[PDB]
């Protein structure tokens, strides 16, 4: 259902972004390509007795900056150019940061709604079986993502420790941990947290009080829900519509996060919510709102709806949310946008946390963890925002000059490429 291909896209949005720095030609045919793809069947056991072969992905697009980093995508619409998309974008998202880590991800072509806790289990057994080769905590650490969650981070660890025969940090393995097992404070609210920070700080950089105003929340999961939460308890903003893949509702007195995830968990959805009124994802994204954050599926913004876009600042909370076409458009109507791979580069930077304090074997605080990661929020942030404004281009480009430059620089410290 995507409007162009996500590899292309992500491919498209490089290149553009690469004519505006001194990179050469051989460089961006290495960065135009992933380093390593591997395609695996995984077969699970059903509740029935049936046996059931589903399509896996792990897809590493480059280890120059280190081990490479990146969650697993459990979905029936997935396809080998998203896996390979959303990894190239983890590389940026790594490089922005300044993190020790690669790009890397992970995907299965599977209705997990449609799989009961047994068969899950089995599934992220099984996927681990299938991907132990070319894993491990200096490899490549995996990490929850969409319909992905830490239950089955446990279940992969668990399974990966198993494999390893304890020989060395398994807990490093896979971020996203329950405390219980390996697990760090901070890591739930992560990629809510550093998207709150960067709203913050565009806020301060546009001169906007955020006290007051309204957020428009696509998405109610682990990053929406807790972006509309943190924005109406940090912020202050006044959360006025949210949404999931059934619909959204909308209230322009606002909505509390907490009640609207309980009639979530009690309903399936949050259609139908008292008080609210029911509208679609396409009607959200046209809300007049101050800021709009998408934390759902990508391609949500393309020149069929790039126009009617009314927020003054987009958080791109998602991954690869808007086109670069989409992205021209908003430049030219003023809009302020924080770029996908800065904009929720907290939930990579708090799972570096949880992997440094794995493979150190000493686990921090809460205040610790939100003190770095405000540190390193700030700090991309601003690196992106002052290089937008020194060349005078578009905000995703300048954080590709921010990032692609650093992973360049380890190539040539590498000697992969000469020039
Ligand atoms: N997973 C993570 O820890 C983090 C994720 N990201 C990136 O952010 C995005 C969202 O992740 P996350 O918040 O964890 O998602 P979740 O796994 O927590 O849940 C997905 C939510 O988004 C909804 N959704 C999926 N597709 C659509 C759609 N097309 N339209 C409207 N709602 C949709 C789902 O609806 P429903 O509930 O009805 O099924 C659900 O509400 C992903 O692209 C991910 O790669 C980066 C930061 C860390
Ligand atoms: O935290 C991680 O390592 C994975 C995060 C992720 O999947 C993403 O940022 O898209
Ligand atoms: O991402 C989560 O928090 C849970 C994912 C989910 O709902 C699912 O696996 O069906
Ligand atoms: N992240």
């Amino acid at each position: 259902m995507v409007e162009i291909d996500p590899f292309e896209m992500a491919v498209k949005q490089l290149e553009r972004a690469a004519q505006y720095m001194d990179i050469s030609e051989e460089a961006l045919e290495w960065l135009k390509k992933p380093m390593r793809i591997v395609e695996v069947s995984v077969p699970i056991e059903m509740d029935d007795g049936s046996v059931k072969v589903f399509t896996g992905f792990r897809v590493q697009h480059n280890w120059a900056r280190g081990p490479t980093k990146g969650g697993i995508r459990w979905h029936p619409a997935e396809t080998l150019s998203t896996v390979k998309a959303l990894a190239t974008w983890m590389t940026w998202k790594v490089a922005v940061v300044d993190l020790p880590y690669g790009g890397g991800k992970g995907g299965i072509i599977v209705n997990p709604k449609e799989l009961s806790e047994r068969e899950q289990e089995r599934l992220a057994r099984a996927y681990i079986r299938a991907v132990y080769d070319v894993i491990g905590p200096w490899t490549d650490i995996p990490a929850p993502d969409v319909y992905t969650n830490p239950k089955i981070m446990g279940w992969m660890m668990d399974e990966y420790e198993t494999i390893m025969r304890r020989k060395g940090p398994a807990f490093g393995v896979i971020t996203g941990k329950p405390l219980s097992i390996g697990g760090s404070l901070g890591r739930g609210t992560a990629t809510a947290q550093g998207a709150i920070f960067t709203i913050r700080e565009a806020a301060k950089a546009l001169g906007i009080d955020l006290k007051g105003k309204k957020i428009a929340v696509q998405g109610y999961g682990n990053a929406g829900y807790y972006t509309a939460k943190l924005a109406k308890e940090q912020l202050g903003m006044t959360v006025v519509a949210v949404s999931d893949s059934r619909g959204g509702i909308y209230n322009p007195d606002g909505l509390d996060p907490d009640e609207v995830l309980k009639w979530k968990r009690e309903h399936g959805s949050v259609k139908d919510f008292p008080g609210a009124t029911n509208i679609t994802n396409e009607e959200l994204l046209e809300l007049e709102v101050d800021v709009l954050a998408p934390a759902a599926i990508e391609e949500v913004i393309t020149e069929k709806n790039a126009d009617n876009i009314k927020a003054k600042i987009v958080a791109e909370v998602a991954n690869g949310p808007v086109t670069p076409e989409a992205d021209d458009i908003l430049r030219e109507k003023g809009i302020l946008q924080i770029p996908d791979f800065l904009c929720n580069a907290g939930g990579v930077t708090v799972s570096y946390f949880e992997w440094v304090q794995n493979i150190n074997g000493y686990y921090w605080t809460e205040e610790e963890v939100r003190e770095k990661l405000d540190k390193k929020m700030t700090k991309a942030f601003w690196e992106v925002y002052n290089t937008h404004k020194d060349k005078n281009i578009h905000m995703r480009d300048a954080a590709y000059v921010v990032a692609v430059s650093r992973v360049y620089q380890a190539m040539k410290d590498r000697g992969w490429v000469k020039k």
